[PDB]
This record gives structure tokens, sequence and C-alpha cells, in this order.
DNA sequence: GGCTCACACT
DNA sequence: AGTGTGAG
């Protein structure tokens, strides 16, 4: 309950959709490059970029038209676009290849399209009874930052150099001959994932980064640390300075309102701020779960674990139709609900043939011209059988009475967004 | 900006 | 069953 019982990695592709693309076509490689959907508006929106690319300012949500204006040179790959929506099958394939090596290791927990968690803890026993009481070379972790080092009294004024002397500093003062010490545990834990990291560039040409610490928050935050391409070890110890000038925001599920409350509320900036309040305090401004979050956690403790989950809980297919666009005619409606019925269709049979399971529930989701939220509304139906037009008919019958459209032909308010969603799973 | 996914709350 | 937050 110091909060170092575990050894946590989180593994993020770098660049991840832009490594997809450069793989296939070679053209894109080592060069300043983005992915795109919807190629017509301003160029298309961007949602991955090469680090190339950010060295000029190029950013995700950027339309494709303004980040030229940054980097003139800048090269597109464009999303797939099938039924007249973004396609994003390249990229979960590409990912199952990923996440496949990484399952090889250890029990993983599919966070993202493009990174894991993995609970390293009893590779790490097994991996300290293999090398008896025999030391841990720098020669084992080429890659790995040891953040908070090198402290004290040329080289480090290169970026190797420092990574270096830090790692040194890290190695020369490790309990070797103590298998129960957290800091070695770690130490071990990133011996692992550069052997994983090896593995994935080895098999599929991708780069990624990793952070390796006590628990998922952490093992997060460290791999942001010195991405591309690096993997970071954010020990027990490193937390306190760590902490002292971390922006609450950059701690994961504190980005949005709950991080702004504590802020605002507390009257602070920085995670080891929080450490001055009691728990009670905190539970008393956050509610008893958060209060008792925050408190473990600006000390570097969080017990969340790696849930062994290679899958998605759900499979989705949604399409946005802004501004003009929105759908006005109940043939539209059903149009659209049925191209999002049909690509849902065909990853649900795939997803049964691959993976011993089917869904059950159909969920609808809409949002209606004038409404603030994401989604106006959800309905669910039963998902009885893989069909497209089943499931868009289904679909259309659950939404059709928001249509306050007397004409019946028309739609209104107009729809800015369909969504179908595919869930409750069952094995067959 | 657009297409996804997970989960807490009620 | 339905809504809202947070992430990638
Ligand atoms: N808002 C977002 C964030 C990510 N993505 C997709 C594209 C990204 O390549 C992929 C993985 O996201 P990410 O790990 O947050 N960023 P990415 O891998 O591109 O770069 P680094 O992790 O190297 O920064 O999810 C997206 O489509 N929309
Ligand atoms: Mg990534
Ligand atoms: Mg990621």
């Amino acid at each position: 309950g110091t909060g170092q019982d575990r050894v946590v990695a989180l593994v993020d592709m770098d660049c991840f959709f832009v490594q997809v693309e450069q793989r296939q076509n070679p053209h894109l490689r080592n060069k300043p490059c983005a992915v795109v959907q919807y190629k017509s508006w301003k160029g298309g929106g961007i949602i991955a970029v090469s680090y190339e690319a950010r060295a000029f300012g190029v950013t995700r949500s950027m339309w494709a038209d303004d980040a030229k204006k940054l980097c003139p040179d800048l090269l597109l790959a464009q999303v797939r676009e099938s039924r007249g929506k973004a396609n994003l099958t390249k990229y979960r394939e590409a990912s199952v290849e990923v996440m496949e090596i990484m399952s090889r290791f250890a029990v993983i927990e599919r966070a993202s399209i493009d990174e894991a968690y993995v609970d390293l803890t009893s590779a790490v026993q097994e991996r300290l009874q293999k090398l008896q009481g025999q030391p841990i070379s720098a020669d084992l972790l080429p890659s790995t930052y040891i953040e908070g080092l090198p402290q004290g009294p040329e080289e480090t004024v290169q970026k190797e150099g420092m990574r270096k002397q830090g790692l040194f500093q890290w190695l020369d003062s490790l309990q070797i001959d103590n298998l129960t010490s957290p800091d070695l545990q770690l130490t071990v834990g990133a011996v692992i994932v550069e052997e994983m990291r090896a593995a994935i560039e080895r098999e599929t040409g991708f780069q990624c980064s990793a952070g390796i610490s006590h628990n998922k928050v952490l093992a997060k935050l460290a791999c942001g640390l010195n991405k591309p391409n690096r993997q970071t070890l954010v020990s027990h110890g490193s937390v306190p300075q760590l902490f002292s000038q971390m922006p609450i925001r950059k701690i994961r599920s504190l980005g949005g309102k709950l991080g702004a409350s504590v802020i605002e509320i507390l009257g602070i900036e920085y995670m080891g701020e929080l450490t001055q309040f009691t728990e009670s305090q905190l539970q008393s401004h956050f509610g008893e779960k958060n209060g008792s979050w925050l408190y473990a956690m600006c000390r570097g403790i969080e017990h969340d674990p790696v849930k062994p989950r290679q899958l998605p809980k759900t499979i989705g297919c949604s399409k946005n139709f802004p501004g003009k666009t929105a759908l006005a005619t109940r043939e539209q409606v059903q149009w659209w609900l049925l191209q999002l019925a049909q690509e849902l269709e065909e990853r649900l049979t795939k997803d049964r043939n691959d993976n011993d399971r089917v869904a059950t529930q159909l969920v609808v989701s809409i949002r209606v011209q004038g409404d603030k939220r994401l989604s106006s509304l959800r309905r669910c139906c039963a998902l009885t059988r893989y069909d497209a037009h089943k499931m868009s008919h289904d679909a259309f019958t659950v939404i059709k009475n928001c249509n306050t459209s007397g004409i019946q032909t028309e739609w209104s308010p107009p729809l800015t967004m369909l969504f179908l969603c595919a869930t409750k799973f069952s094995a067959s």
C-alpha cells in the first residue's frame, strides 16, 4: 500500500495511423506526413501527424488546407471511404497485429486502437528467478529513460548522453540481491518491455513508446514523457518531484470537468499540491470515490486493475451531418441508417467468426439540429440477426417518433448525427 | 472539427 | 433503460 505491488506497462504506438500508411507506402516514410478523412472539405480533417510534421506545428484536427500553410511539403494519406463514410478497417487490423504480439508476453487490457496495458508482475517474478542474483547491464535497456535521473554531480549536452547517465546512476544504485525491491521489479519490467517493443517493431515495422511503473495512470504518464520510440521508467520515488510541477490535467481522467473543479475549488495547479488535503476533505468536494482516488493518486498510488480484455465490448458505426447537410427527409434518414447497418453487419460477421461471440442488442443514437449535447437520444432493441436491412428498419422503427413533421416525408428537426452500436455480446 | 470506445451515475 | 464524461 505504498502502491508498489505491481509492475504495469502502457505501450502506445507512435503516430499510429501515419505508421500504418508509411509501412504500406514507402514514399511517405521519414517525411512530414498526416492522415486525413473526407478529402473534399478543406482538404480533409487531420487525424494523425508524423513527428516530422509536428516539428512544423501541424496538429490533429487541423484541416489539411491549413496544415499545408505551416508545412507546404506535407504529404497526406486518406482514410478509406466506404458507403460515404470513413472506414477504419485498415487501422483496426493493424491494431490486431500489435495486440497479438503483446499478448504473447502477458495479459493485456486493450485500452485503445493503439495502446494496451500489460500486467508484468508475474513475468517479472519469473524473470528474477531465471537470472539468479546476476546483474542488469545497461545493454538490456537500450531505449529506457529513468524519470528524474540523472541528478547531482560534454556527454549530457546530448539527449542520448543524459539518457545513459541517468540509466547508469539508476543501475549503479540498484539492490539486485533483493528480489522484493519495487525498483528492481520495475527494472526487470523494463527489460521485458524492451523485448516486447523489439518484437513489435520486428514483426510489424511499427515503432512505439512505453511507460513502466506500478499502476496504469503512472504507466500512461511515463509513456508520453519520451515519445517517440523510447520507454520511460517512473519509480515510486520519482513521484514527489515529478508531481510537484505536473498540471492536474495531464493525469488520465482529470483532463475534463473533474480536473477543472479540482483546480478551481482547491485553488491549486499541480498534482503534488493535492497531498496537503485530507482524504475526507477531497471526498467532501469530489465525492467518496473520486476523493479516495485523488488522495491515493497524488501520492503515486492507484489500484485500478489491468483488465483481461483484448476485444472491444461494443462495435459502433457513426456519421455526422453538420450544418446544411443535416438529414431532413424520411427517405434520406433511412438510406444512411442502411449504409451504417451494412458496415456494421460486415464488422459483426467478421467478429463472430474471429472471436466466437454474437451481439444481442442494437443501440440507436441520434442528434437533432439545435441540440447542444453530443447525443440527443439513445434507444435500443434486440439484435437477433446480423442483417443490415433488419437492423436498419429496426433502428428506424425505434427513432421515427422523434420526427416533429406531420408531412411525414420531411423530417424535423433535421438530424446532424446517426450512430448504430452492437453491444451485449454472448459466447457462441 | 469526425469516428470510435469505456464506464459512472441515475 | 437512458444520460453524461473522458479518452484516443
Ligand atoms: N482524437 C483522436 C485521437 C486519436 N485518433 C487515432 C489516430 C491516432 O493515430 C490513433 C492513436 O492515438 P494517439 O496514440 O492518441 N496518437 P498517435 O499514435 O497518432 O501519436 P503518439 O501516440 O505518437 O502521439 O488514434 C483519432 O482518430 N482521434
Ligand atoms: Mg499513439
Ligand atoms: Mg494512444
